[PDB]
């Protein structure tokens, strides 16, 4: 399928144990897609002071359209030293590996895969 319904655990930035997916734009987008497929991906909501506590390159989920079955349609955009790789809508948050952290909420998304 071109799109997959996922429910992403929303993590507090200070709880996150693994603060990024890797060391290159291509690797972080690759790893993010793998963890999303494997159900091992969490979401951190971006506010003041969140991104400097996470590791670059960043992987964002961004709204790709204006929400089947409660699932907002999203796509992946990476960022490294202020340059983004992709073009999409509003940021829903930054993806990180999930290694068993307790979430504060779940974000239902429809991921363009």
């Amino acid at each position: 399928k071109t799109h997959v319904q996922l429910s992403l655990p929303v993590l507090q930035v200070r709880d996150v144990l693994v603060r990024g997916f890797g060391d290159s734009v291509e690797e972080v987008l690759s790893e993010a897609r793998q963890h999303l497929k494997d159900g091992t991906c969490g979401l951190v909501e971006v506010e003041k002071g969140v991104l400097p506590q996470l590791e670059q390159p960043y992987v964002f989920i961004k709204r790709s359209d204006a929400a089947p079955h409660g699932h907002v349609m999203v796509e992946l955009v990476a960022e490294l030293e202020g340059i983004q790789y992709g073009r999409s809508g509003e940021t829903l948050g930054v993806l990180v590996p999930h290694v068993g952290e307790i979430p504060v909420a779940y974000r239902k998304v429809l991921l363009r895969k």
